């Protein structure tokens, strides 16, 4: 009959009373219970972006949240909106627009000095049409690998290459170049297992490296691709040049054959977690004398310069664009070469 | 979305660890489960069905159920089927049919001392087609009223009569024809006020009798007719008589404009009430050396006889036929006025 | 449009030329595409059921499959049965039944001596009308919670004790009783988060235990309950009929509210995992000179009896009755005992 | 809401409280109630089934009933097939299966005297797929009257002929080939017009005949077809001859294009009055010492021959031949040509 | 199961590395993919429209597109407006409208020298409501020949002619009037062919033609109707009279009966190729010192004047009126008698 | 509205009237009628089925009809089970069953002079899952070609080779190996043209061959594949035992995906032309006193044994083995090596 009655959206309201992240304090019921019976065409749901956040609490900041696929953010703009402004400190999507900005002719100046270990620009990229890895299927993650791979056999020059499969190679040789950083281990992150990006794995998962061993993409892992840049010294121009054309390259042999990144003025390139939206760019470097002092924290958070595990990168990726970032980069570590 | 759950049925089973009647002793969880989706075409539903049951407990036995319309009987089957076989001692309506016989010719003799006050006939009749008191609605009712006046109106001898509303007639006159048993009461019984079957009183209730103030009958009361035949005396031949003629002159005015009784033979004529099924005859006369012997009660239950405040009548309405009906009271009381 | 081409089944055919479990023996081509489209009401499907055992290839022999409600066990059984029979040695469930026997008073003898620690009996019930946990929703699994809390608060007597919300304690409380087998640990094993059974943790997850720490229920682990008797001895006698009586009170009180567990002639009592079909027992034991000989494994197997970690227990579940359980594993101990 | 209530199917009985017919006597209230929701694929209703015979009463005997497709006699055979069998006296539709035999190589004799005027053969044909007269809409007919012209094109030597509009031709020859029965007049008759058998008149009707006058085709008045074999004399041999090739013919050169006529085993060729089917032949003649004479219509009666006003024709159409129907057709006008 | 993933558009996109034309050059991922799921109420796709360009190539420019239908043009306008653009050089139809002038009245002068040979003016029309010939039926090709043979029949005076059908007319006629110019032949190009206007051939195929043959139209061969007016000389007076006069008898005689041709203000008469849009016309004639010259395809383009093997014809059909094409021609031949 | 009448199925009947194939002695217009509502699940219609016979007419016989898919034979069986049983002079579809065997284990001796060119063995096989040429998309055609070139990278040893995509190719080399046999020409053959096997030509049609240019397979040109086993000499066995063992690696090879052949036991292997069902296979060789002799075409009749151009080959399909079939064509041959 119809006449039955449904389980109240306040009924499936997550219990989030020892949680401590974005979506903990920018989920509230009437917000839920707003987006509950809302779906993207693909079948993507609220419960199945929120259940990242749900699972792991974390500790007093990650998102928690994941997009199924590119109406994601447009279907539930409600609950990512607020994230997304949060998380990239002002950028407000409904309100300012984001341009993209590609052409490396622009910048100037930029070496490290070769004293000072590897140089690495990162970046990823989802070919619309095809559902994002927390929800595709095998079918998707297939034809997103059969894509990329007929797109790069066309590369030509410095940045021919060739493509390992993960499921054909040996765990020796894996966790060699997992070790040099050319290739990416079985993620066992909590945080994406639960997000459902580990599903049959390592089907459709591979890896494809130009000769040099310069020109990285990662295929399938967290994005549809990772397209990374790499170097040993300080050259960072030369790094950025090879990772701009390279995407140039690959961008007009996917539309060769008709097939799109996945972008839009209002967020740029469409990514699963909303952390990476915008530009996607991470560039880094790998570099003691200002590395006890307690300031070094302060100076590297005013210069808007990321610090980890040795692996100097950035913040933002949203509102500014990749010549930018690279920009702050090396004008950032130009600060700190000098001070030794 | 469609992936949100619908509440199980076990979580609206009704509480009935207090409740003693057919419907606590027949309602399992199992039963509860299978019946709850189903619905009739005029969406009468399990719950409307068992309502009257669970608001009113009652005491250790009353049925608690009604019927919306003619296809419960048919959708819920396996909830009333028990209880028709349990309330009627043995007639599992699955199995054996139900046979009609309204022919009074077939009565011999019947006749009770005039000393021993006044025999009545009654049963009651559902126009096909039309909603049951419980589930009608406005228009529903007024229909039944419209059908059943205007073939009423067709009686001519002895049974011509006017039909008298409820509503444009005085209480006073009203409480006086229900002192002589000649008009129903506004019923404030809870077994029928949880039921529904008060809805919109007094509109499209009324009355109808013949101008002998013999044949009666009561409209949308409790059934859609309730046709009664009455007289003074122990004269049980003649009301009998007239009862059967004027059933007969009825159906057939009735379908003349092309109405018909609710009737199937498994379980004879529809009512609301379970209890009510197959002819919904009711004997009935007014009658004390037999009052305070201890042993009356016996004899009444050994002869299927029903005795009530000041009033002798039947038991059973299905698998026995209104002639037998009749042969049993006349018979039964002809066994009592040998007693004195 | 309509004339769009959908992916077809074998698109989305596992890889399974690297797996060695009963899922890749039994899913064939054909198998896969007949299976492909269908679905059970709450949407659960074959991806969904077969997940588990395509993300945990395994080692040359675990299951590999769930459940993700009652109708998955008739939807997929084209599925399920072979590995239903070939996991439970010969149980063929499409022609023979299977026949539950909880009453303990045909138990013949057993007794452990008390020089040989604990004896335990558990088995594990599904409430019929919710998602099993591979499917249920965070509504769904309240409500479990709620029923089997509701129930529980009835027993009365030695079975009488109090729930314990894993939520709202602490965890040095919860390791202590996990190391004492009071408790059930976070499930961090990767076969049952890969089958979406840690969903939400520790929300509406909780234990039940009696005063004298000898009832112990698990609620939404791994099924809806996992009931367990245990006792400090060789006493399997006690620990059996307090565990019969127990299920029997548990029964009563959940279906007093309405409330049925899931359970079908065929399959008998529905549980999450294949492997745990039929009574869903698992009479257990903690118990060296048959350690160290190369023929214990081999008369272990004999016996149809199955040793693991310190801890003796049976290999069956479907085909022969709860009683014949603990019958066999009290006489396959008592051939254990004398050997010393 | 869907929770409105409809007109029950008894609020719309006709009244036939003063009718005569077949229809009057085989229309029941359980029937209508029955067959009131159906309805063809074509949107053909009992109500305009039972319109013409609801609208004229008659006299104390037509059929009152018409056919608006060939799935008519299926939809509602509940109702036609009491007046098929009554009309047609005996012959069930039910159970006895109707053999259609157009081969009058068979006829044994035949010939009337020159003094005794026309002799004439008639039948009548619809075009499956397209709608009957009552219920067809203008493409419809336009349609049938295209493919009986594109048809006769066709017909070479003797069946040579041309096809003459009615709305194309004046009323002066009109009225002169009615008056020699070469045209059929505007039909005024109310048991058709109520029937809504004139719309649109003379839209899409027109008649076809042959130079010599003898093969008549009336298109679009009754039936979809209605063939007429014409001759003046006695000589019903040649008549019956020259119908029986160009019925031949004209069915060959429909087929060509691939159309066929309605046509069933059980009621034989559709058409739209149920007293037609079958094969729908009327043999007829023109032809005074048994006349005054009052054993004339007993003796017409006893040979199952009709006369009406000057006309000698045939009662029975299914049941038995096209070539029995002449036979006895010759035979019944033998016998009264030796009377003289 | 509605969760099974449809091809992405981008894997249906056709590989047009190769082409060159006006699809090759305005079809764009994003437009194919916008466009891929839409469809006409009659079914027309955008592949069905792109097909005919897809399978031929060409070489370095035809179209290679066309609408089933008049709603194509609406459905499919962010393909068919940017080729309808650059096809007519520079008419945009988004935002200027086309204005239709037949009236032949407000010609000045205009007659070719006699000793310079035939004269031809030709147009196509389109009937409402019956599907182009690359979409339509059997049954609509039909209807349309059908519409235009009644249509025509009604021509009188010169204008009188008669309807020849290609399938019952001899092949040698057929040559012969086709090397005469007064017949079309079966559709051999590929263009034609894989577009789907050649199916059925040469059903619902035919001519009709005054009796001078000086009036010709074309059925179901590139469109529904290929109006031709012909003469021998030079005097294009007399011939575009004659057309004018024939189209708008033409046109008359279908709207009696209740049928337009397809026409709205921005594009103009609706045909099936987009160069054919706007009015369709083609003046053309039949005409060496100015061969051997390099400088005569110079002068001719500059004078909008198209030239092809032996014939003098136009370029443009969008924008400017009928009687500003023939203006166009008559005034450009007149330069070229000249020069002589 | 819903009252607007669609097309009778009559005004759709093609005109065959000058048509002489099995479609037009099999198709009529009952069987038209009843089968044009019908259509496949991918939407498939008899009249794409048919387009190929009433396109082309043909000489007094080719069969005319293509299946779109597999379910086909099965929606269109009342039409395609006479010509299955007509052209295979007997076996009918319906009542008897093909039996497959492909082991070539229990061949008997076979081995041709060498005086007398080229041994071949051919057969075809259709991806299940995916649609037929016919009525493949762009996605579905790549989809058939990526199974098949994945599969066949496989291949080892002598059955090694390499995949020649055909638009990559140049047309000097395909001109080569078509007259070498080495590759198949563009189809210009308007029987299949019309049917719409050559659409979006080359996309996705390739040849796959081995190094020994002796295994060769034919991709998406006819059928989905076109497996040819050849070699010059009449060593018959060897080139059926690579021919058998060719196919069964493949086979297993594409089932280690999870694709699978169509295939049934009515029919055997599924394939676009009827006349190519059952096994498909076509045993040839290439081979003069018994040219000139009239006798010559009637003792190969005798033989079941076809001769045409500059060719010696077989008739049957179903019915009898691929062992057979080759059993046959030796002792066919043997017979007419002797005569020289």
């Amino acid at each position: 009959s119809e006449r039955r009655r449904l389980y109240p959206p306040s009924a499936e309201y997550p219990d989030l009373r020892k949680h401590n992240n974005c979506m903990a304090s920018h989920l509230t019921p009437a917000v839920y219970a707003r987006l509950c019976d809302k779906t993207t065409p693909t079948g993507w749901t609220l419960d199945q972006c929120i259940q990242t956040g749900v699972d792991n609490p974390g500790h007093p900041k990650t998102v928690g949240m994941v997009a199924g696929d590119e109406e994601t953010y447009e279907v539930f703009a409600d609950l990512f909106d607020p994230v997304i402004q949060e998380r990239h400190n002002g950028y407000d999507p409904r309100t300012m627009k984001h341009t993209t900005d590609l052409d490396a002719s622009k910048i100037r100046s930029g070496y490290f000095d070769e004293r000072y270990l590897s140089s690495r620009v990162r970046t990823g990229r989802s070919i619309r049409g095809l559902s994002l890895p927390p929800a595709c299927t095998r079918a998707e993650r297939r034809e997103v690998e059969r894509v990329v791979v007929d797109a790069l056999s066309g590369l030509k020059g410095d940045l021919a290459g060739r493509y390992y499969r993960l499921s054909e190679m040996t765990e020796a040789e894996q966790q060699q170049l997992i070790d040099d950083h050319f290739l990416f281990d079985k993620p066992v992150s909590p945080l994406l297992t639960a997000a459902g990006m580990a599903r049959d794995w390592p089907d459709a998962r591979g890896i494809w490296h130009n000769n040099e061993k310069s020109f990285l993409i990662w295929v399938n892992e967290e994005d549809h691709t990772r397209v990374i840049s790499m170097e040993k010294g300080g050259n960072m121009k030369r790094v950025f040049e090879r990772f701009c054309r390279g995407l140039k390259e690959v961008e007009r042999l996917i539309q060769e054959r008709g097939w799109e990144f996945m972008w839009n003025e209002r967020l740029g390139y469409i990514l699963t977690c909303p952390s990476n939206l915008g530009t996607g760019l991470r560039a880094g470097v790998h570099i003691p004398l200002l590395s006890k002092d307690s300031r070094f924290p302060k100076i590297l958070e005013n210069l808007r310069l990321q610090k980890r595990g040795t692996d100097i990168s950035n913040l933002d990726r949203l509102g500014k664009s990749e010549v930018e970032l690279v920009q702050l980069v090396i004008d950032g570590v130009n600060y700190l070469i000098d001070c030794e």
